[PDB]
């Protein structure tokens, strides 16, 4: 098919990797509002406003499926843009949900979501959960990881430092962590090397990765090469920057 | 006198607490851009577009000058505004340069500006310093602060690993620090002590205050009903402003 993969900036790059990981696709029309960006910090009306008007960017363009690979969006802004598309518009929460479901059955094991202040706030991954079953969830607004990985603050004192700001007042031991945000999997293996040590863990908890979470999805629902095209609201120039050290091979 | 008040969010509260202060206005339009902001970590051509956009703004209220408190937008937008205006518009940046010269005699003064990559990387505070005369100049786009004092970040080891972060690699000591963006000044002190403390300085360098530095330029040309407005949620930026502003 041809598809449109939205996101707020550059961090839906993180999910267009996976994508084309699993050649899913001939055609990706990825757009980012880099003028915007970032929503997780921002309103509700907002971020649905921002939204619609991702809809208008692609009416010209003539995909059969777009993808919102922010999380932020996802969470709340899906239903209403669903509401006024012809095609099918599938956010990124969902998936995880169902890659979740899918490798966790004790329910009780102790699972912490991950995103922006926006994500966590419209508690979509927490309903999704506890509808599934899921009776220990935890949640966590970690904001400054976005701007931390923008900066490509990927390792040091710092990152360790904001990681320590945002989990020590962490009561629970998860054994699944959601990064329920595009930017969260450039740090994965940070995360886990901060609970795998301040807990002692034999093994790492597991972490959700949305843009694998999508891909599987999308194999599953539509049992299913690569030429993506760049288009953002800032300059593009500079977001088709980003997407060289973020596919990075 | 009615002036209107433009920042990409609530940062310019900063300098609406050292304007509100010197009460020589008799009616404020404050009007942050909170849906789009920040405008630091993006390019020139979005930030004049914007700060143009601004001025479709204040046509309506009607205003006498409108005083644009962003750092970022008075880098790079501030003469494409000014130039489809009818109305004077004043930035923070030359002020601060005035404020200097009045401040600063010795021309090898080590300099350092700090602001966002925005302004950092438009050489508006080079290129006026350098005209003036000084030649020991420094930059840096200490763009994490903004975030951080959004957050409220603003003490503890985060804070501190983060001027450590940008500082470390500071080759001059400096005697002069330009708080050329609308969060610094509420890490001002912290600033000083970093410095201070690391290079057991009895004195703290010089900060200089876009804020105050724009009041006393506005003294000179001789020119409180606040009304906030916002480009994202009204409530969620005024709410803010009892902070920024609060005394
Ligand atoms: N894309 C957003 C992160 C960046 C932003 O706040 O816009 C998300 O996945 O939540
Ligand atoms: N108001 C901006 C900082 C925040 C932003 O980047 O929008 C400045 O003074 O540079």
């Amino acid at each position: 098919m041809k598809i449109g993969v939205f996101d707020s900036g550059v961090g839906g790059f993180s999910v267009l990797k996976s994508l084309l990981k699993a050649r899913l696709f001939d055609e990706i029309i990825y757009y980012g509002d880099s003028a915007r960006v970032p929503y997780g910090t921002k309103d509700p009306t907002t971020i649905k406003q921002f939204g619609l008007e991702a809809l208008d960017f692609f009416k010209p363009h003539e995909i059969e499926l777009l993808i919102v690979a922010c999380n932020t969006a996802s969470a709340l802004a899906l239903e209403e843009m669903q509401k006024y598309s012809k095609i099918p518009i599938v956010g990124v929460i969902e998936p995880s949900i169902l890659a979740i479901k899918r490798q966790v059955e004790d329910k009780n094991a102790p699972i912490l979501v991950l995103g922006t202040k926006a994500t966590i706030q419209s508690n979509a991954y927490d309903n999704a959960l506890k509808q599934q079953g899921y009776l220990n969830i935890s949640h966590l607004a970690t904001s400054l990881f976005v701007p931390l990985i923008e900066e490509s603050i990927l390792e040091g004192e710092l990152l360790e430092t904001c990681m320590h700001y945002y989990f020590t007042p962490l009561e629970i031991l998860p054994e699944v962590i959601i990064l329920g945000c595009t930017h969260f999997p450039l740090i994965a293996q940070k995360i886990e090397g901060y609970f795998m040590g301040h807990f002692a863990l034999p093994t790492p908890p597991l972490l959700i990765h949305s843009g694998d979470a999508i891909v599987e999805y999308l194999q599953q629902k539509y049992a299913l090469f690569p030429k993506v095209e760049f288009h953002a609201s800032g300059d593009v120039i500079w977001l088709e920057r980003q997407a060289k050290e973020w596919l990075k091979l």
